[PDB]
DNA sequence: CACAAATCCATTGACAAAAGAAGGCTAAAAGGGCATATTCCTTTTGAATTGTCCATATAGA
């Protein structure tokens, strides 16, 4: 195993918020491909009313 | 050998204890959420197999 970890190197502070711009892209496209679908407004509607 | 009485087995009935449940409770058990910075652990003996040279036989030059 710690052989395994050490072959990959560490972050840079500027290298970790580069990786976390690219999560925020990720989960961005994946609300937007949300957005696109109708019945993901119609399930919320129906949950909204089973509260 | 029949008729008169004391002694048995059965239901009425009620009555108390006991248990199966149900709810109301409370102790407890299980999640969840934490944002100055944390970067690589602490005795031999023998046999059988496996990896290493040696004899050697053959094939080209």
């Amino acid at each position: 195993y710690m052989r395994e970890m050490g072959t990959v190197e560490l972050l840079t502070r500027e290298g970790e918020i580069d990786i976390a711009k690219r999560i925020e892209d990720g989960i961005n496209q994946v609300q937007c491909s949300v957005a696109e679908y109708p019945e993901a407004i119609t399930y919320l509607l129906e949950q909204y009313d089973r509260v």
